[PDB]
């Protein structure tokens, strides 16, 4: 895996941030967290609060919201939109990638097409904007859901 | 101000689908805003429009309407943290979105080879292309003048 | 007072951001939302919980901290921060300004210099630079608590 | 590099603090102080390492958080907070500057007006109250972010 910073550095700017605001459970936001980063991969909600559930069963998904919110204002995740409320998460410490979505079965491929990435800058400077970022996302039937 | 479909054309089809799912007026006149209307409209707006002929209409009667006209399709929406949610009839052709992060202005743009690019993109994962959304954010020409 | 929207417009956006967060749908939270809206000041959550409490007898200032923070995610409220722990909490709402900050007591004054505000311009066009948004605070102590 | 003060003074005085609050001085609590002392920018705990760990390379960065907070607390160095630029720090013993932050590449430009400050004092007084301190940050598009690039 590639990633922009350790999870070293993630989580001692996280525990500063706990104690900044004086936030409670450390211990969850931290797996949260570090289950991101181990993944590389694009979890929603419930296959989160799945995966911490494991160790402590205490976890409710209300709770994991409050993280993911805490998580996602903080920059230390980003959040995929794949429905009208279908959401994923992945570590925010990642190269710039834009996603390819199933409608079907959930699945997401990460692209980065060099061409695509180029003629949106030449677009933008056809109006003399200057490109800052950008959100694009296609939704398929991936191969194997048309199989199906 | 060009449209895929009158506005004549696209009421039939609404009077159609408030029987089948059980204020047709109101309905209508927020489709009728829409359609008249050369930018995207955030739900305030649409409301100061509709309270010129109904006085004391609330906001929140216009956000069920405007749940319900997205959700069948007559009208689109788009959503930015600078911009907020703003709507736009669903009769047009293609198009994505630029948008200034300072001001909120938007820029409609349709660029055929970034459509093409994008489907010999999806060809190489052998998945099929149902729909897309691309938003590019960034400081406009007017912005960045001193 | 001088609002820069509706009550009932912010309301309608709340309710629109609950359902996009997948998240719980919440009087209280409303309730938090409108007291910061209709008061003139500037509330610690202890202030607001107070508030809360004649409705919720059993509320707990947890709930309130965990409302606050979702609703300044989504930009509804802003924080203040008096002191490396004090927090004061604001609707979005309103017109620019400032803060003057009592060290002694915690009284909070609102201001908009108009040659402040021009001098900032001006300091930052030394350096060819745009001024974009800026976070002014000036902690004193108040003619009360000097005179006292 | 404008300093207050000489290296050698405040690591003395570093030692005598260290003395003071029962604690064991290390040379790594010295590295950190001399980086930022050295430094013509604000640094990021995860840079300071950076450089730590070009003469110790098994540092942990909670081993310098951990100074950091010390010395911060203690008034060796001074931390600006912004969302954009997370935590930087810089040496405490400097002129007072307040700051100016990039939105777009989060560069750092100190500033002191002297107008400015002389305003504030103006303001205040309007209100009979006694300044003690300010905290002034201004957020900006740099001269060198807006510089096009056709
Ligand atoms: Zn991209
Ligand atoms: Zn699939
Ligand atoms: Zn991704
Ligand atoms: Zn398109
Ligand atoms: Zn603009
Ligand atoms: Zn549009
Ligand atoms: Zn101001
Ligand atoms: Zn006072
Ligand atoms: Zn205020
Ligand atoms: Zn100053
Ligand atoms: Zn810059
Ligand atoms: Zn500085």
């Amino acid at each position: 895996m590639k990633r922009l910073e350790t999870l070293e550095s993630i989580l001692e700017r996280l525990r500063m941030s706990i104690k900044k605001n004086g936030l409670k459970n450390s211990k969850q936001r931290e797996e949260v967290v570090s289950v991101l980063y181990r993944s590389g991969t694009h979890l929603s909600p419930e296959e989160i609060t799945h995966s911490i559930r494991q160790k402590d069963k205490n976890t409710s998904i209300s709770s994991v919201y409050r993280i993911l919110n805490f998580l996602e204002k903080e920059n230390f995740i980003s959040v995929l939109e794949t429905s009208k409320s279908g959401r994923r998460y992945e570590i925010a410490a990642k190269e710039h990638h834009d996603h390819i979505i199933c409608l079907h079965c959930g699945k997401i491929i990460e692209f980065a097409d060099p061409e695509i990435e180029n003629r949106q800058n030449e677009v933008v400077k056809k109006y003399q904007a200057k490109l800052i970022s950008h959100d694009m996302k296609m939704f398929v039937w991936c191969k194997e859901c048309q199989e199906s």
